[PDB]
């Protein structure tokens, strides 16, 4: 599913991400924009052989099981395919664990490089929330 901007903002808020660990909703929308262009089916292989999955490009090295990432963990206790669903529940619940891991949203390199320090409220501007 390719979400609309405000559609995704509303779904993330309903799933409790708004201000989660202090990160306002626009941070999460901005991260999803640059990780996946709001496409739940996005996948991308990493140089180390792991793969990133879903709207927030969650990595099989630590967070989900895809059966082909040697030496990895599955700390969200989910198949990586669950992160591709039209229902964002699994991606949200896993993102909550990731963002609590110590480095906050810096875990998402694209958030650090493209969202951090910017006017992230622009990502939710105009949305009925
Ligand atoms: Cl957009
Ligand atoms: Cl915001
Ligand atoms: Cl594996
Ligand atoms: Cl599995
Ligand atoms: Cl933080
Ligand atoms: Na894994």
């Amino acid at each position: 599913k390719v979400f609309g901007r405000c559609e995704l903002a509303a779904a993330m808020k309903r799933h409790g991400l708004d201000n989660y660990r202090g990160y306002s909703l626009g941070n999460w929308v901005c991260a999803a924009k640059f990780e996946s262009n709001f496409n739940t089916q996005a996948t991308n292989r990493n140089t180390d052989g792991s793969t990133d999955y879903g709207i927030l490009q969650i990595n099989s090295r630590w967070w989900c099981n895809d059966g082909r990432t040697p030496g990895s963990r599955n700390l969200c206790n989910i198949p990586c395919s669950a992160l591709l669903s039209s229902d964002i529940t699994a991606s949200v619940n896993c993102a909550k664990k990731i963002v609590s891991d110590g480095n906050g949203m810096n875990a998402w390199v694209a958030w650090r490089n493209r969202c951090k320090g910017t006017d992230v409220q622009a990502w939710i501007r105009g949305c009925r929330l």
